[PDB]
């Protein structure tokens, strides 16, 4: 009998903020994947439109991987939809997974943005949030930026914290945005501070 | 008649804390697949077989029908700092010898310098940064006094050559090491 392991991955800042969609990925890692398909549920029901299936991947090492894409409108992600992909292979049991807003998670209260030191260093921290899996962007203009230093999420507490700093060269003003999603709170923060 | 089976070999190269706590360079090697019953992995120190020191692991299986088998070589952090030629190869009856080597790259520029200040000003923040450096694969840690704190936030390179950069919080002697594997490079800096 084959392998398989199928993993769901929960939309990215970029997408949610950028484009005001929310795209979940579901793909299955296995050595034959002829007969195992992924199917969707969207709040329970099969979804309308929105769902483009991926490719069959041969790999080097005797491994297949096959995925499917669903797109969510923003609106649907703040509200707390439930996305379930599904699993099916004729040898195995279905395996589902689900991207849900968790009644036992707690949303990111505050993010602060501040200016440490001059290069300009700035400091993006969000505080108040559980579980601690935590996405952060930064941008220059509504224009996306890479070159920060993420400090992944720490803890009297309920809560976890986290901080990223962005360091942007010495040159125009500008106003940078710190984005944050957390996904089991389906939370998009975004914050905006100037120089 | 048969049918081969998935197989994926991969290597670990040592980590900071090893070679700087402990002075030894423990190169993880470990396959992931279906029936890893005929694989062996055997290891190679400077294209010789290791006298010592190999520790071979259980067969682990997983809740996914995956297999999955490490083997660990724990070297003298001197070896490591030489250069030494580390190679692991996974031996199944009916597939080719597949070997991962972790060399001192001839190519790889090595860290120039490593620099250590105050960003700003309750708690206070530190830098640390590794300059002039390919491939940009390196790896970082700050350290207490002789304890390691975690509480940094990391900045991996962009990019000649590479540079990367992490900034730690703190509520002492703050030194920052770090691991350059491809050329086997290794700095500390110190601060108060
Ligand atoms: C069924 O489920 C099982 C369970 O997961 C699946 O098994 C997994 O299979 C995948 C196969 O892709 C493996 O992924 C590879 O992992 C290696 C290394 O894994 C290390 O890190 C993992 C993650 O650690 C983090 O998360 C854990 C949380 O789980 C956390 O606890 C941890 O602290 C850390 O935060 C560890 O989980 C893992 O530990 C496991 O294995 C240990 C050794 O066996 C064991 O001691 C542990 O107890 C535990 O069991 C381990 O520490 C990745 O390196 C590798 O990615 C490389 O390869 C891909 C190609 O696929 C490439 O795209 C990447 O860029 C990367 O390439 C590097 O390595 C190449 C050499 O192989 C090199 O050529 C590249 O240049 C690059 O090298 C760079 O870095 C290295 C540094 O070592 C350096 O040498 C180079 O110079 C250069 O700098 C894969 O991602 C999983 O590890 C495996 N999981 C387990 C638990 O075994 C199974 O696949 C599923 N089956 C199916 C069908 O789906
Ligand atoms: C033969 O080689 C192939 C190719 O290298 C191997 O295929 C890999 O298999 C591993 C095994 O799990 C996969 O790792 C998983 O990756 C998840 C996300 O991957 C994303 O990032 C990677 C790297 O950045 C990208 O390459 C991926 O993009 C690829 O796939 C998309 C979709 O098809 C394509 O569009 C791209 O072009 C790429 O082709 C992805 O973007 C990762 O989340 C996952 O980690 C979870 O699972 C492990 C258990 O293995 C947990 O330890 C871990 O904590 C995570 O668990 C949490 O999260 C999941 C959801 O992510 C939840 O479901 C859990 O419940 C839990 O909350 C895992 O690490 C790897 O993606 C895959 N690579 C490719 C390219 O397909 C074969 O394995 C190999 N075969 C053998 C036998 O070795
Ligand atoms: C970010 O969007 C939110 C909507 O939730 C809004 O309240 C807030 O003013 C925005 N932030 C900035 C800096 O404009
Ligand atoms: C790193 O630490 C060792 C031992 O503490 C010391 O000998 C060495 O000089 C330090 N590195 C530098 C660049 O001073």
């Amino acid at each position: 009998t084959q392998p398989l392991g199928v993993y769901l991955l929960t939309p990215a800042v970029q997408d949610l903020w950028l484009r005001d969609k929310a795209t979940f990925t579901c793909f299955v890692v296995g050595s034959d994947l002829k007969d195992a398909h992924l199917t969707w549920e969207v709040a329970g029901k099969v979804p309308t439109g929105g769902v483009e299936e991926g490719l069959l991947e041969r790999h080097s090492n005797g491994s297949q991987s096959q995925h499917s894409r669903l797109t969510l409108p923003r609106s649907l992600w703040n509200a707390g939809t439930s996305v379930t992909c599904t699993l099916n292979h004729p040898s195995l049991p279905p395996q589902r997974l689900m991207a849900l807003r968790e009644p036992a998670a707690q949303a990111p209260v505050k993010l602060s943005l501040n200016l440490l030191a001059s290069a300009s260093w700035l400091l993006c921290e969000v505080s108040g949030f559980s579980p601690p899996n935590i996405l952060l962007m930064w941008l220059e203009d509504q224009r996306e930026v890479n070159t920060s230093g993420f400090a992944p999420a720490r803890p009297r507490s309920t809560t976890f914290w986290a901080w990223s700093v962005l360091r942007v060269p010495a040159p125009q003003p500008a106003t940078y945005t710190c984005v944050v999603s957390h996904e089991d709170s389906r939370t998009l923060l975004n914050a905006s501070r100037s120089l």
